């Protein structure tokens, strides 16, 4: 759902985290660490491994998207509508058995790379605000694979 405060917490912390690199660099992290922990999840997006180029591409695109929806926050219909049409494209991404179950994994891998650009500015307060909008976001997404 989100509360103004935490709404406010993301908003102002993701300009942190976006740097002048729109958050790519937090996306390669995020994406190298998740197909390094789990080999298994490479097969899924169609890479041949961790350091295959598709992964620094695709942790660019996936924090740019989270850049446009921080900005449309306030307007929650906006938001999960624009995260459902992202949701329905993954049904013909990868293999196109993208699950669930696989977000939630993702989403601590993404809180982690996240925290290790920005520091101690990923406090308690901003990890809390930051699974809730990730639930949210990553909601909506399945909402549209599913759909
Ligand atoms: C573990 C779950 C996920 C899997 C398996 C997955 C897989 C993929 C794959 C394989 C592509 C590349 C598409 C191509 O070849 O053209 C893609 C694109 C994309 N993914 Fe995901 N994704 C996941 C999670 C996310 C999350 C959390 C977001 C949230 C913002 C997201 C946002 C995007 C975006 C924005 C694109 C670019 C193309 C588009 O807009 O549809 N993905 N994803």
């Amino acid at each position: 759902g989100l509360s103004a405060a935490q709404r406010q917490v993301v908003a102002s912390t993701w300009k942190d985290i976006a740097g002048s690199d729109n958050g790519a660099g937090v996306g390669k992290e995020c994406f190298t660490k998740f197909l390094s922990a789990h080999h298994d999840m490479a097969a899924v997006f169609g890479f041949s491994g961790a350091s295959d180029p598709g992964v620094a591409d695709l942790g660019a695109k996936v924090l740019a998207q989270i850049g446009v929806a921080v900005s449309h926050l306030g307007d929650e219909g906006k938001m999960v509508a624009e995260m459902k049409a992202v949701g329905v494209r993954h049904k013909g991404y990868g293999n196109k058995h993208i699950k669930a179950e696989y977000f939630e994994p993702l989403g601590a891998s993404l809180l982690s790379a996240m925290e290790h650009r920005i520091g101690g500015k990923m406090n308690a307060a901003a990890k809390d605000a930051w699974a809730a909008a990730y639930a949210d976001i990553s909601g909506a997404l399945i909402s549209g694979l599913q759909s």
